[PDB]
């Protein structure tokens, strides 16, 4: 097994922070980070605490929304110290922190979300996590940990939602141009909520909204990724 590590690409004028998904890793952002690199952007992809190991309990017991927020904030600061302009985007979980960054952190030009409606709703993250864990056990040749997982999973998902509702209540604070990309066949989160995110951004300079018709949740990696990369780069170039 290869532990995915955080990674960084050097740029000149503009840098981008990319924040990964729950149960994800910097691997979530390989295609995106490279697309940005080809267009001359600096890129930074941190690893959230408890992620990127062969042991799914690490996510539940070594990470939490508060730690991941601190890590997101540090990542932004790392990039704003170096580049004239900084954009911040996040996939699903990462999107929550991306939006909080726009709301509360200084020195950010623009940013937004990939399949991250922010507003909590019906989701399939419980089956998602369990399927992920099962696959991780399969690679590790380790016995099933579902019972141990279920002691923590509902609590951690509640904690994520709790963090998210504060971000949602603060959406009025966003002044920056905001990008919203959403999977149209999203099996993990309620895509409909992305419209409510759009409508809540009442003070954003602009809202650039994209719907990826046939795409599953992970639009940074699946069939939608070329389109998403184009749309994100177009967004950034518009706000240069
Ligand atoms: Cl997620």
């Amino acid at each position: 097994f290869r532990k995915p590590q955080p990674f960084e690409y050097e740029g000149t004028d503009t840098g981008v922070v990319l924040l990964h998904a729950y149960t994800g890793s910097p691997n979530d952002m390989n295609f995106m980070a490279r697309a940005l690199q080809r267009s001359g952007y600096g890129v930074y992809v941190p690893l959230f605490s408890g992620h990127g190991t062969v042991e799914p309990l690490d996510i539940l017991t070594k990470g939490n929304p508060d730690i991941w927020w601190a890590e997101s904030s540090a990542a932004v600061a790392h990039m704003t110290a170096k580049y004239a302009k900084v954009f911040v985007f996040g996939l699903s979980l990462g999107g929550i922190f991306a939006m909080k960054a726009l709301e509360t952190l200084p020195g950010i030009t623009a940013g937004g979300v990939f399949s991250s409606p922010i507003l909590p709703g019906k989701h399939h993250l419980v089956p998602g996590f369990l399927k992920y864990a099962e696959y991780m056990n399969r690679l590790a040749g380790k016995s099933d940990e579902s019972t141990q997982i279920l002691a923590y999973l509902p609590g951690q998902l509640a904690a994520i939602d709790q963090f998210a509702t504060t971000v949602a209540a603060d959406l009025n604070l966003v002044k920056q141009p905001t990008f919203i990309g959403q999977a149209g066949q999203d099996e993990l989160v309620d895509g409909r909520l992305a419209y409510q995110l759009r409508d809540a951004l009442i003070n954003a300079a602009r809202v650039d909204f994209h719907w990826y018709d046939d795409a599953k949740h992970v639009i940074t990696v699946n069939s939608a990724h070329h389109a998403l990369e184009e749309d994100v780069i177009a967004f950034m170039q518009q706000e240069n």
